[PDB]
């Protein structure tokens, strides 16, 4: 037979530490407690660009604790925003892991981003227009390339078994975890830091996605705007995030006394090849990503107790994902849509949601999907709502189905 | 034992078609004939930005046949440059492959880029400054994200087993081929289109890399400027490119009557974790990427007849790579540095050089490394020079060691 995690064909891989900054909290355990309490990170946008442009969208979730409140002048001048977020989270994660001394040559970093690794280019032009090519800093190259955040974390932590950056829009953070798992199971690494980072809420992303009719404009009730799978959903809401996890072989964790939080069992990556932004309505390739993760894990659909949905709250997105979940045989799973409370953070969100899936398995509880008040007949999923559902969750799939038809599914198990 | 291509642990994977556009020609076979004839694609830059800024660097290789000479108004308004290059090359490759009808669900696309997938953001701002958020096109989102080129090719050709975009600066195109090989050998796909694309030579990249002292300023003799491994080298020269190859299982090629050009045997990805732009002087992690490709291939260093060097012509870059080649045990290999003739094209160059490595194995010939006139005692490599070297090349490694310490080595075999 082909290798699987269950049959021992792949080494056992465990999640041993997690970190995230969100619109609810800089502390992942406090984010988690808040989600369980029904808290939302989504508020009225107070930014002056809203009134300047009279934007249709006037809501979103800025980080509770801004990254740059932790950043000095040097970091502010010599790193992009996503590089600063990466440095911050990388250091926080390493400290949560008990600052372990690992073999640099068996240590990988894989960190996705979505849009915002395209920040520092304009400023370079400006320097050049005023004073010419010699007024462009010799530091420009290290700030402008889209792999900058992963590069910073790899250099910070000393990762010499590969430093990688996948870009697949919304699924970038999940895809990063996927590739880190592959790096380990193929024998290239024993430990990896992986996840995703993304820039802050800004005017142009709001305008670009608003003009696709992708975004909620329920401005009078910000905390009620994001309604994944609900009959009355009207698009997504931006909520800032960055998230990283530490994964390693079970043997590597045991050798250093690390307590695993969960198992990372398999990962499926597929594509729709359907449309440049819209998901395929039939959910067939998305569902196949789910199935692929199960194959690699050595699980059957009936094993899947829980799906952490991509669940953006767009009309067409949630409908496609319901079809996907059915195609994969997982439509009896308990479903959570964290974007209901945390909003959408393109390249970071899949990583954040992967962290949340780990916590669900660890604690045996799924927070309520906020705003889920009227089930949609065309969805027909068991969506957790009202208050947290405590349950015997043994296995879970985290879905991330990004703009462009990039489908990533990650299979996790309780440790 | 652990799986290898030689021991049958991984399926046999073959290269069945190739395409590229370069500073020498739009036709890869004509590029190849030109390289063998000692031709250089590097000339005086005639662009007005040179004189406007009085740039220190006044040389480079624009594509012989500009992409946009093949592009109509619709494509010009609705795709970024790298997306247009991708569409062009994707279609050319598919036609060279005999336009095969493959199973979409076993067909992957992996396409890297370096910088230039960050083109269309400024124009979106401008539209918004003048007429507001509703003047930003609903097409903006599909043009601004760094995965846009891979997305276009996947949609064009119908690839539903994953559409991926690695970013690792100079090694992006090689890394893409690496991940495509993994996608196949792990069982996720049977066929993949892979490689890299990059934008055109522009003022800001020139200024940014010039200010690092990374670039040659031998403006009076443009064709003589790029001197990899030569004692008198003074940095790299930009030469535009994009390149794609079609790879598939040997069984898949045989079933459809495709004639393989070469075997893709293994791929190693490591990282220096040393510095944000400079390579580690000791070449140890770079060499390890080479070694890893051999392990996966099931080859020993003594099997390696040929190394297609990363060879940028920077003082510190070439020195580090010589150390790498020694560390990997491949310092008896015949070495070629195509950047001598084709220049450096960040995200595309590794893919282009992977194509060149395939042709070397197919034809049993290595073109001369241009400008290699005075060996450097600290390099001590067998560098092909003067005229093509005809040889019994059975196995070859293509090196791509990008800014940030991203090391990719690909192991190829003669078919
Ligand atoms: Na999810
Ligand atoms: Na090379």
């Amino acid at each position: 037979s082909q290798p699987s995690t269950a049959n021992g064909g792949f080494p056992s891989v465990v999640v041993t530490a997690v970190t995230a900054t969100t619109s609810i909290s800089p502390d992942i355990e406090s984010t988690w407690k808040g989600l369980l309490a029904g808290e939302s990170g989504i508020h009225a946008l107070e930014d002056e660009f809203v009134t300047k442009w009279d934007l249709a969208v006037k809501i979103g979730g800025h980080l509770k604790d801004p990254v740059d409140s932790h950043m000095g002048r040097l970091d502010m001048r010599r790193m992009s925003y996503v590089q600063r977020m990466g440095k911050l989270l990388g250091g926080q994660l390493w400290e949560s892991a008990g600052s372990p001394e690992v073999d640099p040559d068996r240590f990988a970093v894989v960190v996705g981003t979505g849009l915002g690794g395209a920040e520092r280019i304009v400023e370079s032009y400006d320097l050049m227009n005023a004073g010419g090519p010699r007024k462009v800093s010799p530091l420009a190259v290290q700030m402008i390339m889209p792999n900058g955040a992963a590069a910073v974390i790899g250099l910070q932590l000393g990762a010499r078994a590969g430093v990688m950056t996948p870009v697949s829009a919304c699924s970038s953070g999940s895809e990063a975890i996927a590739h880190a798992w592959r790096q380990i199971v193929m024998g290239d690494a024993d430990v990896a830091v992986c996840g995703g980072v993304e820039g802050p809420i800004e005017a142009l992303p709001i305008a670009a996605f608003s003009m696709m009719r992708a975004m909620s404009t329920r401005n009078d009730e910000p905390e009620r705007a994001s309604r994944p799978f609900d009959k009355d959903r009207d698009g997504f809401v931006f909520g800032e995030a960055g998230a990283l996890m530490l994964i390693e072989t079970e043997e590597h964790a045991k050798a250093r006394g690390a307590k695993p939080l969960a198992r990372l069992l398999g990962a499926g990556i597929t594509s729709d090849a359907f449309h440049m932004v819209a998901p395929a309505a039939d959910g067939v390739r998305a569902g196949r990503a789910m199935t692929r993760s199960l194959e690699l894990a050595g699980l059957s659909p009936a094993d899947i107790d829980h799906v952490n949905a991509h669940g953006t709250a767009t009309p067409i997105g949630d409908a496609a994902e319901a079809n996907a979940i059915r195609v994969a045989g997982c439509d009896q799973a308990a479903v959570y849509a964290p974007k209901s409370a945390l909003g959408h953070s393109i390249g970071a969100v899949g990583a954040l949601e992967s962290v949340l899936t780990v916590l669900t398995l660890r604690d045996g509880v799924i927070p309520p999907t906020l705003n889920y008040e009227t089930p949609d007949p065309e969805i027909d999923l068991d969506v957790v709502a009202g208050e947290p559902r405590y349950g015997d969750y043994r296995y879970a799939v985290n879905n991330s189905f990004g703009f462009g038809g990039h489908n990533v599914a990650l299979a996790f198990g309780r440790y």
